[PDB]
DNA sequence: GCTCAAGCGCTCTGCTCCTTCTCCCATCCTCTCGATGGCTATGAGATCAACTAG
């Protein structure tokens, strides 16, 4: 029952949740992907410090 | 009978045991199922601050 058809989402500047503004959850309310702990650590490995505060801020809830 | 002792109870840690208390338990993603959610009136008095004239 897997079809690719019902797992593709994409997001760019959609609605945001009431409590913070942040983007919604879930592709069936239009939600973006969630940049976790694990995701701003291996960005911190890196060293993209203009990249983490661009995902965690500026593309988040600026 | 005149000074070193022997004890002595009281207090000060302290040492370990037992008990009690707060936190903690991978990431991301999809879907459905259920629960929830409040909606007295109508009138009476009385004050007060802003228009509308004087």
């Amino acid at each position: 029952k897997h079809m690719v058809d019902d797992k593709i989402h994409s997001r760019a500047r959609g609605p945001i949740q009431i409590l913070n503004r942040q983007p919604m959850e879930g592709r069936s309310r239009d939600g973006g992907l969630r940049f976790g702990e694990m995701e701003r650590d291996c960005q911190i490995a890196h060293g993209a410090a203009q990249f983490l505060r661009e995902r965690l801020f500026e593309a988040s809830d600026p």
